[PDB]
């Protein structure tokens, strides 16, 4: 067990081993508290993020397990790494708070939405990471510009699993947090699939291609409308698959429109990446291209080696249909950080 050291920092007491210096807030809200620090023992910049009401509810007891077990997991280049978990509490029976630590990450895409290479570069290290994670049923769901980091080097990783769940309020109106959502999951058409996440790939792809949203759509139907404008609206065979009646039915009151001529929207792209935006923006999430199919498209071929795009360990989630009580997920949050490595 390391020494801790106690400093106030926004508004709550910060406990930490020593080997973190220069704790700086950077980063404040409802799921807690972020601080820049200096990692002694590594040399590392790090996020030091201290959670806040861990285990308040079952939900919250939950989602702070579901939280630490994805990020503990995740080993790969192109997604997030876990530095370091760490409590303060010397048992279960005085265990509160839970700190997480990870790099320090500065630029996100966002901060730099480029040349047609830089785009190649990019989106093969999204699709990279998104094999990785597929391989292992995990599915983000929320990729935007704003969780993909970015270095001076253009080296990129994946942010944000297992956050709290976006409001209705945050997803409503002119915002970045639905513009680039699959519209089965924007509407709730059905059951989703791990193509969900491609779908995203394809609105931030066209973005870096032509420095503007995809679908910056004012509200859910306004961004529906520009969807289908682009990809046509849905033949009989999607329409079956929309499981809600009430969506089905709606999606039917609108006019007839046609798939529009990617090249022409795309104007002056490379034709190979037209071609793949027409593979990843496809209605039906049935037919959309995947990570590993997608890997392998002309597009990439500059960067794609089938013997350096890895695969996910197992990733056991039968917790996600378990029903325990807080002090339950708790204990097993506890036994995780009780048994976390670092890595190397
Ligand atoms: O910005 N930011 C961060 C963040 C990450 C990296 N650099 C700056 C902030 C994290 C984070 C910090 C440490 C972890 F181990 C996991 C997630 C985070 N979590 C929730 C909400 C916002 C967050």
């Amino acid at each position: 067990r390391p020494t801790f050291y106690r400093q106030e920092l926004n508004k709550t007491i910060w406990e930490v081993p020593e080997r973190y210096q220069n704790l700086s807030p950077v980063g404040s809200g409802a799921y807690g508290s972020v601080c820049a620090a200096f990692d002694t023992k590594t040399g590392l910049r790090v996020a030091v993020k201290k959670l806040s009401r861990p285990f308040q509810s079952i939900i919250h007891a939950k989602r702070t397990y579901r939280e630490l077990r994805l990020l503990k997991h995740m080993k790969h280049e192109n997604v997030i790494g876990l530095l370091d978990v760490f409590t303060p509490a010397r048992s279960l029976e005085e265990f509160n708070d839970v700190y997480l630590v990870t790099h320090l990450m500065g630029a996100d895409l966002n901060n730099i939405v480029l040349t047609d290479d830089h785009v190649q570069f990019l989106i093969y290290q999204i699709l990279r990471g998104l094999k990785y994670i597929h391989s292992a049923d995990i599915i983000h769901r929320d990729l935007k510009p704003s969780n993909l980091a970015v270095n001076e080097d253009c080296e990129l990783k994946i942010l944000d699993f297992g956050l709290a769940r976006h409001t209705d309020d945050e997803m409503t109106g002119y915002v970045a947090t639905r513009w680039y959502r699959a519209p089965e999951i924007m509407l709730n058409w059905m059951h989703y699939n791990q193509t969900v996440d491609i779908w995203s790939v394809g609105c931030i792809m066209a973005e870096l291609l032509t420095g503007r949203t995809l679908f910056p759509g004012t509200d859910h139907i306004d961004q529906l409308k520009l969807i289908l404008r682009l990809v046509g609206t849905p033949g009989a065979e999607l329409l079956k698959k929309i499981s809600s009646e009430s969506a089905r039915n709606y999606i039917q009151s609108l006019t007839q429109m046609p798939k529009m001529n990617f090249a022409n929207v795309f104007i002056g792209a490379n034709p190979l990446a037209v071609d793949l935006l027409e593979k990843m923006l496809v209605l039906d999430s049935d037919k959309r291209i995947t990570a590993a199919q997608a890997l392998a498209h002309a597009y990439f071929a500059q960067y794609h080696d089938p013997d350096d795009e890895p695969v996910a360990d197992p990733y056991d989630q039968s917790f996600e249909s378990r029903d325990l009580l807080i002090d339950e997920w708790k204990s097993l949050t506890y036994d995780e950080v009780i048994s976390f490595v670092p890595p190397p």
